[PDB]
C-alpha cells in the first residue's frame, strides 16, 4: 500500500517564490493606552463605557494593514511585467519598542475562599463558619512573549461540555470537561498559572481567584496545533520566557465534594474527630525580574522557519501579538475634595487607578513577484482561493460561474414592492472578532537610512547605502 | 562476547516518520472515584506524581512490499527499524500542584522554641501541605523499565522479634510501571507496606512505593537496551524543620549528654524532620519539545528495537497545577453562604510525539541464526527460520458427535492468543501502526533533521 | 502613488570629517559632595540654603 500518488504535497514557498533587490520600511508614531486594570467604567444606569479596562495581564492583538504593492509604482518599473505576475510584500524583520521604566505591578480580591495557613499550625484549626473569606492579593507568574504571522493565533482552553446521557446531572455534580480551541481575542487574560479554562462557567462561587481573571477565560497556546498547520502560515516564528516559584499554602473552604476513603487514613477523635477540608492551593509568585531577560527592545532576523512560508504575508495582512508582565506597574494618585482643613482625615481624599501602556512597531519588509502557471494558479487557490480574489490574474474570472442579472425594477418604493438595499461593503469574515488596529498604509519610505532601526539592517548585511559626497 | 548491533548490521537509506494525535489526558489529584458500596471506578485519580510512561505499538516493516522491492531478498534476511529520531509534544503552560496530609505526625518546630513544649495530647495529628523536588525527566530505550527501591529485610530467626520491632531492611529493584509514585525523596519503598501510622504523609504518597532509576543496573544491561537514553534534572533544597511525635523506639545514651529536671527533665523530640523547599521555575530550565537526537550511545544498540516495539518514559514536574470547581447546587438565593459549594478536581494533561526512524536489513548466518538465538530468540520466534520441522502425519475424524451417544466431547483451544508474557504487567500503550509516512515536508518537525541534513531538498 | 524626489539624505558625519593622527587627554582632579538625602536645609525663618539637600 503506496497509497496513492497525488497529494500535491505541500511545498517550500521559497521555489517559486523571486527575492527583489529593493526594500523599504515605515513604522508607527507609537502607542499609548490608559485603562484601569480591575474593571472597565460605564455609566452606572447606562451600559456604555465611561473608561475601558485597562491593564498589562490584558491580552495584545495587533492587526497590521498594508497597501496594495501593485498599486504601487516604482523607480523603476520595467523589471517586471505587471500583467503576468503580481508582487508580494515579505516581512524581513521585526521591532518591539517598549518604553515603560520596568515594574511590577499586581492584584487581589477583597473576599477570597480561605481557610487559614497550611504552613504551621500551633493547634487544630476552627469550626467552619459562613463566608471566612478575606482581603489577599497576589503577583502574578512573570512571563514574556512574541508571536508573528499572518493567520490569526489559535487559542485554548478548558471548558464545560455536554454530559453524555445516562445519569441525569442533578444540581452539585462534577460537570465533565472539554478542551476547545479557538481564536484569540484582545482583552483576554493570560493565565496565572490556574490555567485556560472558564471560571464563569465552570465557578460558581465567582470569589475563588482575584478579579481580573474572574470574568473571562484565560487562554494559552498550543505550539503544536499551531505548529501543526500544514501551511504554518498560523504562525511562522516566535520567542518565550517565564517562571515562577511557590509563596503560600491554603484551603479551600465549603462543602465536601468528596471524603477520601477511610482505609487511607486512621479514625481521629476530639478536635481530631472531623477531617479538615481537603482542598490546596498554591499562591503563585512572581521572581526578581532583570534587564537581561528583556526579549525587546533588539532585533530580530529571520530566515527560516519551520513554516514553508517565508515572511510571506498574503492579503497586505500581518498580525503580532505580544504580552508583557514586567511593565504593571500601577500608580495610584490621590484627589482632595476639600484643600481647606489642616487636619489629615481620611474622608478628604477619593482615589483612582490608572495604568500605562506603552507600544511601538517598526517592520522591515522585502519586495516578491510571482510568476503564473497553472500548476502555479492551482496550488495557490487549493491553499486559500479568497486570496485570489483581490488579484486579478485575469479574474478566474468566473470560469467559477455568473450572477444571473440581479432584477433592477423602476418603482418608488412606494409601489408595492419589496425593499433593496445597495449591498457589499464587508471585506473581512473575522470581522465578528474584534481587537486593536493600527494602519500604516501612509508611512512607507524607501530609504533606510533615514531610520534608527534600518541602518542595522545595512550593518549586519555592510554595503554602503552609498552616501559618498 | 556482545558486540555492536551495527558490527553486522545493515543501514537503509531510507526513513518514515509518524507523529501522535497528541496526549488527550486528565484526572483527578487525589484518590479515584469509584461507588461507595462499590469498587468500581468513576474517574481515575491522575497526577503527573503518577509515573509518566508510554510504549510503542508499530507494523512489521517487512509487511510493506514495496515500489521497488528490488534491492534485497526477503528470505534471505530480515528487515528492521531503527529509531533515527525522536520528539515528544508537551504542551501546558507549567503548573504548581502541592500537598500534604490533613492530619499529620508532628510535634512541632525544631528551629523556633521560646520553652520546650507543652505535653502531648494522643492524636495530635494536624493539615498542612508542601511542596517537591522541583524535576523533569525524560527516558528513552527499547527494554522495560525497572525501579529499584527500598525493602523491609528478612527477619532471620536469630533475635526473637518482639511487638513492634523494626523491620529489618532492604532494596527492592522491580519493574517500571507508567502511573507510579514519584519521589520527593520520603524514601523508595512504601510506607503503606512499611509504616503503620498511615498518618505520616500526604495521602497520595501514603499510596505506593516511591520510584527512581536505576541507571546502574539499567547501566548495567548486557546490551543496555532499557533504555539506551534518558536525561534527568532536578532542583531543590529543604524549607522548615519539624518534629514528629510518636511513641519511642529508642532512646539516646545520657553520656551523650547532662540531665534536666523539672520541665527539663524530659524528653525532647528526637524526632525530627524537615519539610523541603522545592524552587523556582523557568522556561530555560525546559528541556522539552526539541530536536532530540542521537547517533552513538553507551550500548551496543544504536536505534536497535524489536517487536516493532519500543518503550518510552519521561517525567515532569513542572506543570503540576490541577483546578477545581465551586459547585453551588444552589444558585438562587443571592447572599453569600459557604453551604453551597461543592469542590472538584481533576489533573489535565497533554503531550505529543513524533519520531524519526531508519530501517535496517539483516542477513542469516549461524551467529545471526544463533548470536540473537543466543541472546534472545524471541525475535526468530517472529521469525520463521527458527526450525523446526516436526513429525505428526494422521488421525480420525469420528463423526458425527451430536448423535448422543458419547464420544469424548471437545476442544478448549483458542488457547494460546497470549504474546506479551509481561502482560499483566499494566500501564499505558500507544499503538501506532499506520502512521508513518515519508517526507517531513509533510511532517512538521524532523525536517528539522532534513535540514539538519540539508540535502538540497528536491525540486519541484 | 509613487513617492517623489523631494528629501535630502541626512548623511553620516564620517562622509565629510577627517581623522588626525593626534590624540589629547585632561582629566577631573575628582569630584567631591556631601549632602542631605531627605530635605535640604535652610534657616528657618530665611529661605536660604543652610545645607545642600
Amino acid at each position: 500500500y503506496l497509497p496513492p500518488v497525488p497529494v500535491s504535497k505541500v511545498v517550500s514557498t521559497d521555489e517559486y517564490v523571486a527575492r527583489t533587490n529593493i526594500y523599504y520600511h515605515a513604522g508607527t508614531s507609537r502607542l499609548l493606552a490608559v485603562g484601569h486594570p480591575y474593571f472597565p467604567i460605564k455609566k452606572p444606569n447606562n451600559n456604555k463605557i465611561l473608561v475601558p479596562k485597562v491593564s498589562g495581564l490584558q491580552y495584545r492583538v495587533f492587526r497590521i494593514h498594508l497597501p496594495d504593492p501593485n498599486k504601487f509604482g516604482f523607480p523603476d518599473t520595467s523589471f517586471y511585467n505587471p500583467d503576468t505576475q503580481r508582487l508580494v510584500w515579505a516581512c524581513v524583520g521585526v521591532e518591539v519598542g517598549r518604553g515603560q521604566p520596568l515594574g511590577v505591578g499586581i492584584s487581589g480580591h477583597p473576599l477570597l475562599n480561605k481557610l487559614d495557613d497550611t504552613e504551621n499550625a500551633s493547634a487544630y484549626a476552627a469550626n467552619a463558619g459562613v463566608d471566612n473569606r478575606e482581603c489577599i492579593s497576589m503577583d502574578y507568574k512573570q512571563t514574556q512573549l512574541c508571536l508573528i504571522g499572518c493567520k490569526p493565533p489559535i487559542g485554548e482552553h478548558w471548558g464545560k461540555g455536554s454530559p453524555c446521557t445516562n445519569v441525569a446531572v442533578n444540581p452539585g455534580d462534577c460537570p465533565p470537561l472539554e478542551l476547545i480551541n479557538t481564536v484569540i481575542q484582545d482583552g483576554d487574560m493570560v493565565d496565572t498559572g490556574f490555567g485556560a479554562m472558564d471560571f464563569t462557567t465552570l465557578q460558581a462561587n465567582k470569589s475563588e481567584v482575584p478579579l481580573d481573571i474572574c470574568t473571562s477565560i484565560c487562554k494559552y497556546p498550543d505550539y503544536i496545533k499551531m505548529v501543526s498547520e500544514p501551511y504554518g502560515d498560523s504562525l511562522f516564528f516566535y520567542l518565550r520566557r517565564e517562571q515562577m516559584f511557590v509563596r503560600h499554602l491554603f484551603n479551600r473552604a465549603g462543602a465536601v465534594g468528596e471524603n477520601v476513603p477511610d482505609d487511607l487514613y486512621i479514625k481521629g477523635s476530639g478536635s481530631t474527630a472531623n477531617l479538615a477540608s481537603s482542598n490546596y492551593f498554591p499562591t503563585p509568585s512572581g521572581s526578581m525580574v532583570t534587564s537581561d531577560a528583556q526579549i525587546f527592545n533588539k532585533p530580530y532576523w529571520l530566515q527560516r522557519a519551520q513554516g514553508h512560508n517565508n515572511g510571506i504575508c498574503w492579503g497586505n495582512q500581518l498580525f503580532v501579538t505580544v504580552v508583557d508582565t514586567t511593565r504593571s506597574t500601577n500608580m495610584s494618585l490621590c484627589a482632595a475634595i476639600s484643600t481647606s482643613e489642616t487636619t489629615y482625615k481620611n474622608t478628604n481624599f477619593k482615589e483612582y487607578l490608572r495604568h500605562g501602556e506603552e507600544y511601538d512597531l517598526q517592520f522591515i519588509f522585502q519586495l516578491c513577484k510571482i510568476t503564473l502557471t497553472a500548476d502555479v494558479m492551482t496550488y495557490i487557490h487549493s491553499m486559500n482561493s479568497t486570496i485570489l480574489e483581490d488579484w486579478n490574474f485575469g479574474l478566474q474570472p468566473p470560469p467559477g460561474g455568473t450572477l444571473e442579472d440581479t432584477y433592477r425594477f423602476v418603482t418608488s418604493q412606494a409601489i408595492a414592492c419589496q425593499k433593496h438595499t445597495p449591498p457589499a461593503p464587508k471585506e473581512d469574515p473575522l470581522k465578528k472578532y474584534t481587537f486593536w488596529e493600527v494602519n500604516l498604509k501612509e508611512k512607507f519610505s524607501a530609504d533606510l537610512d533615514q531610520f534608527p532601526l534600518g541602518r542595522k539592517f545595512l550593518l549586519q548585511a555592510g554595503l554602503k547605502a552609498k552616501p559618498k559626497f
